[PDB]
DNA sequence: CCCCCCCCCCC
DNA sequence: CCCCCCCCCCC
DNA sequence: CCCCCCCCCCC
DNA sequence: CCCCCCCCCCC
DNA sequence: CCCCCCCCCCC
């Protein structure tokens, strides 16, 4: 039955190890089976579009919980406020779009709040009937599903109406959302299911009610809730229309039903304080106009072969390229991002041997000086949106049979022919805090051993204020790929941070609940390991003049001091705890020492 | 040449997506200027059927089959398409004439087309009561002659 | 000097008599002895652009505040939360724009804080360069001033980029205004002065921190706060702009200051949550355009005088409304809000006659059925935010020898043909809550007494919920000005709508901090001075089976009752000052039975 | 393709009437220096003296249809690069055609500042009409694959 | 995971 | 035509 | 020339 | 207010 | 109809 896939589906999904394993850096599986009992190191069952799961996942959190029971941590009334990671995206080649990833706490937090009021989801989700975005991507409810189902509810319409929410996610008033789901006038007289949830919104966010925290699956989670009871009122009113997220497909035929629609989601926007985005509001007439078909793209490689030659598969790759680069210019959606996935699948499909996908990827041409994989580099770097796909399908090559050792010289070569311009594009992230781009850039000079671009001068730059904390620990991690640099500078500048950072702060808040608690851990759990030699530590401080204590040397670097300082320590016990069973958040290599290379 | 690497080995669900993309793109044909495109939907779908020589059976699968999650199946879709444009009605009649003999069951047409009927039965009154004040004759006819047939 | 100019004006504003008599509903004086000691009534200094002076303004409320001190009610620490009327105005032909009338308490809470941190705001103002908005069209601070200076700020300028915030005052984040003031890194440790004006405008709106309460003079210089610092972050960065609220007008030669302009703002925009309007950015090169002279608009009538016919001067002035209308439409703004004062100022200079006054605006042409105050009585129902520059219109006339009950009779024949439209357009506004719309309907219908349009039962379909209080208030006074209606109906009517509005509130919140304030206040003080009979109110109270006490009939009409029931009454205490010192919010006319036609 | 890496923009440029309007006593002053033509004998003012004994002792414009004038013209724009290469500048040449790949407004800027120069310089004219800059997603109309 | 056909939307 | 203000729309 | 894959840009 | 020239921007 | 390749335009 219907019911019984969306019950089968979101009892797969309200689970907090799940809920973690994947929901936080927004990764979809497509199998049950794929959710694994064992810590997944070496290859990778999951989608996602943000992080790099080799450096960042939470594969050892999830290993940590399927064990041991972080209920216990969870049972105070009023939860704790924490900052999260600002991490700015581009919205296109000229906007900007804003996540928020939260304190591992505060998501820990929403996320046993959650599915501890699952059937509060759950029962409005499959009483839903109007939005294609309640799968999430999760399992076998993808593209075309979901597009079938956006038919299914467009049948009888001569018209298209579609309509936008402007900056819906980033603007959302959290105080609305127990409007939607209780009613505005009922607001006013806590305690109940949607306020405690808005209040762990907010702690996820520093009590700050402007937004949403934007990145991960529990937001979207809440704002698909929302956006259901947004449609059981519209639904109520007995009109039928498509929703993926913001996006409304209102099928009709007369003007009075269009105008009818208009006034009811014009009133339930101003209640719920919505906006529309006008730019976005359009009537298409049949015959309809649709850019999106991705026939082709999909069908370009079908007349070559394993019998064609190197050459000719080299030049097919690039006129690839360059027709969905043309393809998403004329508004085919998603084009770009197709070309990766297709292009290996047409790989493992035409059955091209190992040694001659080597011979492909990494042949330079010698009067044109043209390689492929440095056109695909570049391409990446055009967007980063795109430094997953990218890496994805590098990963997916090199198994194919493209050695790591030349696809590393080729990134070195590439960079080191860009040096300039690369330079001026870091300082230009670094100044106006575009902070994916700048981490695309330290991701790939991490994973290819990139080591000429920057000296320790600019390594050091690095590690200062408005830099997000993934950019720091990239920077951190190629500092210390550098054998020949020696560590009292780095701790000199990790130091300031952490001072700087504690000093924007009452001085009885706990440092795990402030600005930079991913770095703060990853700093620790590398000096609990002695990556962070204890020596060195103790050299440096001796040389600031801490005094020592109980604990140690009283300082911002020494986790046994910081982890009992401020009034309310329960983000610090629940880090310590994660600490102390050698819980990793950031992935250090196969052997220990950074190497992403396989 | 939309159908060139499909055959009767492809599996039934493949054929149904592929049939729905097809009309997906004839109906931007259309918009972009293609006269004829829709037009064109009908012919082609059912010498492809008839020219990659699929079976009875199979035929049958691909325009009865209900896809539980989704409610989507493709006889709707194209009876819907044929709907937005009453000039469609011999067209789309002709394409129900030929896989039915290709071996799609009378009876699940009927049902499929009854089915769709009672889920938009409120704008298909307001339609029939709009052509009947503003005397819209063929667009009447097919309501009615749908209603005849199936 | 200069700086002198600033402070007398900034003496001038920043006193709270001045801020409630001018400031509640916005209005502006060219002249500070136009600030009397005295209640007007008969005559209007003041310019206002939004609410009828003669039904709605604050003469006897700044009267009683100009021998007795309200700073005893206003000690207490935690100022008292309170609804504001919500009032929705168009923002164009198609969008809208809500207004937002705080509680009068709360009002004057945030009134006496500002005043009495006056200097926060006068440092800050006099020191600023860039704003033209920061003298709110107050004294001689008019439009052609304001134009002079930002024609200084734009010297040394090829091009000009314009830039406008989205939605601004309705979006603003509150919690962002001590980021502004005080810097966001310090609102992480309040008891300061912009944590506590955050508090008290919160307090206007309910503790809601989604946007600022829009439409008065509190608001308006607090933005300007938020904006002058916004400035002189701009300001240390070394760049010069003119800004009237969000307009920004930037000059510059090369393309390097526009982009360097453009990443600072954008960085600061991004740091206090505030998003760009990306449909308003525009570059303009020179030689400029410009689109709202007016010098046309101003000198059409230079060549007619009284000695022409009166016929000639009805049509000119027909003429005249067509004209400015497509100078609108062509995009010369405010060309439409010109017509009123330029034909008042010609008929005053020309020197007309007043029984020639009479017959320009009274007369009916035979043949054609045409008059020229019907055709700017339509022109003013075209735009709801034009019924305060036709009322003024028609008080001037009227006062140039134009007869009252002329052009009653003009009005009434013109409701009477369009009676049928304007019934759907009174429902339209009903159901979508168009407040300003019905608003202007109603205002009409009560000054030129128009008794035809609604019958009884229609009249009581105006007292329900989602209707404005200044609605209630004008149907209210339609359905009392008709003496054939007994009063049991609206009795039943007015105690359903105070139930149901107590019925979203906690049992313990007072009435007075509720929704509906200023309506039940309008209700108390005519109770109080028996226009409705306390013999009638008793005898629905008995047909209603209430139970008497010690105070009286214990319903929602009884003020009695109502002044001592809720646990914080400070509310309460100061609109009961005001009742027992016959402190009216509401005009009543000159003889007290609701007439406006002088 | 090489040459257009790093790019997120491209700016395009050409000549107006570049071949037919080609003023042959600059063909020195593009290969020695302008300021080098006052006080011949030498390689390029041979060069000029022989390309207008193929027109008739005619100075305006290059003998077009062969291949010593494309050969002739390949040396003069090969210089005009040497001069944008001198001041560090990387793009496409196709005979006049410029594809710039930037990222950021300044560097256009400076590129169009330093390119007006030497077009002044060497009685350039830049065809306006033709100028234009292409944003990622970058358009691509001359895909031959289904044509082939 | 298992054992042909895939691959895209949003915020 | 008579005795200021005019003057244009359509088919 | 020799022995699959080609084929187009400019002036 | 008092005693020529005015009159418009925004939210 | 018979025995690969079809299929569209208009009024």
């Amino acid at each position: 039955s219907m019911k019984k896939e969306f019950t089968e589906l979101y009892d797969f999904i309200f689970d907090p190890i799940f809920l973690v394993r994947y929901g936080y850096y927004d990764r979809s599986i497509k199998n049950k089976k794929m959710n694994t009992a064992k810590v997944e190191l070496d290859n990778e069952y999951g989608k996602s579009d943000s992080f790099y799961f080799k450096v960042f996942n939470m594969e050892s959190f999830a290993d940590y919980l399927r064990s041991h029971d972080l209920k216990t941590h969870f049972n105070g009334k009023k939860p704790l406020s924490t900052d999260p990671v600002y991490f700015n995206i581009p919205k296109n080649i000229e906007a900007r779009r804003q996540y928020k990833m939260p304190n591992l706490y505060s998501y820990m937090a929403l996320n046993y709040y959650i599915c501890d009021n699952k059937k509060e989801f759950i029962e409005v989700f499959i009483d839903n009937k109007f939005s294609t975005s309640k799968f999430f991507n999760q399992l076998n409810f993808d593209y075309p599903k979901t597009q079938e189902i956006t038919q299914t509810l467009l049948y009888g319409g001569i018209k298209k109406l579609h309509l936008d929410l402007s900056n819906f996610y980033h603007t959302l008033y959290t105080h609305s959302i127990p409007w939607m789901i209780d009613g505005k006038s009922a607001s006013k007289q806590k305690k109940g299911f949607s306020n405690t949830l808005d209040t762990l919104i907010t702690a996820c966010q520093y009590d700050e009610t402007h937004g949403i925290p934007t990145g991960n699956l529990l937001s979207r989670i809440i704002t698909e809730l929302y956006m259901c009871h947004f449609d059981k009122q519209m639904e109520y009113k007995k009109f039928v229309y498509s929703r993926y997220v913001d996006d409304f497909i209102f099928p009709f035929t007369f003007e009075n039903e269009k105008q009818e629609f208009l006034n009811e989601f014009n009133l339930i926007c101003r209640e719920n304080n919505l906006i529309i985005n006008d730019n976005k509001t359009k009537v298409d007439n049949f015959p309809f106009v649709d850019k999106s078909s991705k026939s082709d793209i999909f069908s370009f490689f079908e007349n070559i072969t394993s019998t064609n030659s190197n050459d000719k598969w080299i030049k097919e790759i690039s006129n690839f390229i360059d027709y969905c680069v043309n393809e998403e210019h004329l508004g085919n959606k998603g084009a770009i991002k197709c070309i990766f996935p297709v292009i290996t699948n047409t790989l493992k499909q035409k059955k091209v041997d190992t040694k001659n996908i080597d011979n492909i990827f990494s042949k330079r041409n010698m009067v044109t000086n043209f390689n492929v994989f440095e056109k695909i580099l570049d391409l990446s770097l055009k967007d980063s949106r795109l430094t997953n796909k990218f890496l994805t399908f590098f990963e997916n090559i090199n198994e194919f049979g493209f050695s790591s050792l030349s696809a590393s010289n080729i990134v070195k070569k590439y960079f080191s022919n860009n040096s300039k311009g690369l330079k001026e594009k870091i300082d230009h992230y670094r100044k106006n805090n575009f902070n994916q781009e700048l981490y695309q850039i330290l991701l790939y000079m991490v994973v290819f051993e990139i080591d000429d671009l920057l000296n320790q001068e600019e390594l050091l730059n690095l590690i200062d204020l408005n830099i997000d904390d993934y950019s720091l620990i990239l920077g951190t991690i190629l500092y210390l790929k550098n054998s020949s640099y020696k560590l009292e500078k780095l701790l000199k500048k990790i130091d300031q941070l952490f001072i700087n950072t504690h000093a924007n702060y009452d001085v009885k808040t706990s440092r795990m609940a402030e600005k930079l608690w991913l770095f703060r851990y990853f700093f620790y759990f590398l000096n609990c390991k002695n990556i962070f030699s204890q020596k060195e530590i103790n050299s440096y401080c001796q040389s600031q003049n801490y005094n020592s204590g109980q604990n140690g040397y009283q300082t911002e670097l020494n986790w046994n001091y910081i982890k009992g300082q401020g009034k309310d320590l329960r983000a610090n016990n629940f880090f310590n705890e994660l600490i102390v069973k050698e819980v990793w958040l950031i992935s250090c290599g196969e052997n220990e020492d950074f190497k992403y290379l396989n």
